[PDB]
């Protein structure tokens, strides 16, 4: 038995020690002659070169440094196989390398003050808004880019402590209750907040300040 | 060619979504006859049971749902490939997966407080005490459990600023400095802190009391 295709999961920034060994190289030609081992593509003899190596007798696929996500996600390497004599005995074989996301950047809004406005009218349920934090990190297989956005404050607190939301993953901002009377309040400042890990990981803080407009 | 063995790295709390298709079995008996594939082990049919299986007529492994390192770090499962019979063509495959870790743990001080004394006449390089946070992520092959010591503030600053340091990775706080005297300042008020990922990462706080003795 054996899989169709296995590709290597390597997380960045890894410890080590390197070099780090993967997996291990096998011609089933072994018992026929002795084997001599070696790789090619990006990352191995074309740029970035030496990243990834081989030891040409035991067949073990080696990393020689830490690698990281952001730079290069993805390798496609080529494993080769050469009898004592010098014949190349079998087709290369595919190495895939998948660079899995480590939480290494922490989320930053666009802007540290937004602004906005919304009649002094309007119906619960208004979109006032959108903020937005953005994170280098990796939002589709992991959390790790993943936001959540949140309202930490609201300044002054009348009529009622809570006047605005903000939607947990798209950051629009919108009026949940009546009373606003510019007139008694016309502006209100919101502490906003942004944390990755989607809710779990590192938090970052902006502002946004919201105008209430006179309906004549 | 192909790999001697080839164990399987998955991510815990990855996002799906699930069941999470894995890598796919093959028997070369595949030409002459009907195969049908199962998996047995702690993960599959031992406790915990289903978080993986398998599709019994294409041989993809599957994860049915997010994993937790800290939970269980790694399992070893048998791979099965049966005729119609219902026995088996081939020996079974060892499967392993291996569960990398993310940095879902903040670190923590063993205490909020610790305390530690030192005589007045000692040189520079002295050990005085040693603090310690701890993090449930692994600090083996990632940097997310390996913890950064450093010292936030003194107080007082008498007679100078900087009289102790802390040992980056172990928490041992030493005196840098000389002139230490009891009768002039007899206690010391550091601000230490950890920060996880080698202090790329969450920071907390505590605090060293440091007793100058006569
Ligand atoms: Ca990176
Ligand atoms: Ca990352
Ligand atoms: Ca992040
Ligand atoms: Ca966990
Ligand atoms: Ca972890
Ligand atoms: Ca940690």
């Amino acid at each position: 038995m054996d899989w169709v295709v296995a590709p290597i999961s390597v997380p960045e920034n890894g410890k080590g020690p390197f070099p780090q060994r993967l997996n291990q190289l096998k011609s089933n030609k072994d018992r026929d002659t002795k084997i001599f081992y070696s790789i090619t593509g990006p990352g191995a003899d074309s740029p970035p070169e030496g990243v990834f190596a081989v030891e040409k007798e035991t067949g073990w696929l080696l990393l020689n440094k830490p690698l990281d996500r952001e730079e290069i996600a993805k390798y496609e390497l080529f494993g080769h196989a050469v009898s004592e004599n010098g014949a190349s005995v079998e087709d290369p074989m595919n190495i895939s390398i998948i660079v899995t996301d480590q939480n290494d950047h922490k989320p930053k809004f666009t802007q540290d003050t937004f602004r906005g406005s919304v009649l002094e009218g309007v119906l619960p349920g208004t979109s006032v808004m959108q903020v937005t934090a953005t994170d280098e990190d990796d939002a589709i297989y992991t959390y790790n880019g993943v936001v959540a956005y949140s309202i930490h404050s609201q300044e002054p607190k009348d009529p009622h402590d809570l006047m605005f939301t903000i939607h947990r993953s798209t950051g629009t901002i919108s009026v949940i209750s009546s009373g606003l009377d510019r007139e008694k309040v016309p502006e209100y400042t919101l502490t906003i907040q942004a944390t990755d890990m989607d809710g779990d990981g590192s938090t970052t803080t902006a502002v946004a300040v919201v105008e209430i407009l006179d309906a004549n």
